[PDB]
């Protein structure tokens, strides 16, 4: 009667389907690296592996401060300098060593292949590395980072993973059985997206949050 | 030909502009799900379909309000539901803002609202009697109205907080990406923040579902 018990039981079941209120769940905080594109036209190093810009260092500082109070049990990054440098800022607040996994690299691009870049229409896949290959290597890398992180003393075990926009979007789309273009988003620099992980299950919990930049100066956002 | 960095950066800028990044005149809507009522409190003292926040919910709203205290905010709107009003009041109080109400932000009409048992539907099966695109329309109209009712910021980005409900917010955000129920397959955490970027009537979904201000909280608040 009254329909309240039915409502509450369904609410609980829905939460549990998305790993909310479920014991044994870990978190993966997928982080896009900070800016390395400001000044890239005049960069005097390898332009496909730049250091962070001045803007990027400021973003990484704000991100590191945001995550300083968050329980963090490991930090992983692709091998790119921009990801390493963003990851090092996060990790230094927690005394953690940054681990590298090449499977976290950005999708191969036209530029990597020595071809002109092209702006594609919405829904048209723009990269020479197939989407399925990106999704597989990204998922394997995240699973491995979780497995390499030991259970937190109390509460949720949490690993930060610093990667690259398109590979991170492909991963999160693929976890929802969606193809490139459906989850139609560019992840902000230094944004945080959260996966909830238990056993073979990876749930997309949140996507793209760079709200630590909201109060920042105009030359930083 | 030679060095492809300029071609790369020209395309990168064109992509950013499509999603309202690096574009002047963009405002933001911070879509917030209200704090807990149903998972935290033992008994219900008013309308079971429209409860006040639980003790857990009050704790979540405090952490949300602290998180947003340092963010420039220029308006706060909320559904009429008591749990949304209470959450909005906590946020607004750190900014000297008055909570405004728009009933078009109400949750989707449910089976329980119609007096019927609830059902856990298979993934992909819409569970509510109120039609999905009608929810999407009233939610997008309400957000448009809230942006229109917000005085412009004195500097930087104008930002309006909008406190609503999981399913109506997921419907809005899916609709803004041309997705139907079940494609954006997410439940928004209590007190989560999602951000829309808005310019000349266009709304872009920039972030979804963040309740990372609860990560450091005691386990009974999460
Ligand atoms: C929503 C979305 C659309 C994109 N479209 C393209 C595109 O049409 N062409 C391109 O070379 N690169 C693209 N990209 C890649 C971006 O322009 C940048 O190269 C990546 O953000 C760099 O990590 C797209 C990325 C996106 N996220
Ligand atoms: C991804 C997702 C699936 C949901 N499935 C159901 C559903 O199958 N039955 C229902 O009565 N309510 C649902 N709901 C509604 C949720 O149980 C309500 O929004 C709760 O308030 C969220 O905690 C769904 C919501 C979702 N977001």
């Amino acid at each position: 009667s009254d329909g309240r018990e039915s409502f509450l039981e369904v609410m609980r079941s829905v939460y549990e389907r998305y790993l909310v209120g479920v014991p044994g769940v870990s978190e993966v905080w997928l982080i896009r690296h900070a800016d390395s594109y400001t000044g890239l036209e005049d960069y005097d190093g390898d332009p496909r592996d730049p250091a962070l810009s001045e803007k990027g260092r400021a973003q990484a500082r704000l991100l590191a401060a945001r995550l300083a109070g968050v329980p963090l049990h490991g930090v992983w990054a692709s091998g790119a300098h921009r990801a390493q440098q963003t990851a090092s800022a996060v990790a230094a607040e927690h005394g953690l060593r940054v681990r590298t996994d090449a499977r976290l690299r950005e999708v191969r691009t036209n530029w990597d292949d020595g071809r002109p870049s092209e702006l594609k229409p919405h829904g048209v896949y723009p990269f020479p590395e197939p989407e399925k290959e990106v999704a597989e290597r990204m998922r394997t890398a995240v699973t491995a980072a979780v497995a390499a992180t030991p259970p937190a003393p109390d509460g949720t075990t949490r690993v930060a993973v610093v990667g690259h926009d398109s590979a991170l979007v492909i991963l999160m789309g693929s976890l929802m059985n969606l193809g490139w273009g459906q989850l139609d988003m560019i992840l902000p620099l230094t944004s945080v997206s959260v996966l909830a992980v238990k056993d073979e299950r990876m749930v997309v919990r949140s996507i793209g949050d760079a709200t630590h930049l909201a109060a920042a100066p105009s030359d930083v956002i």
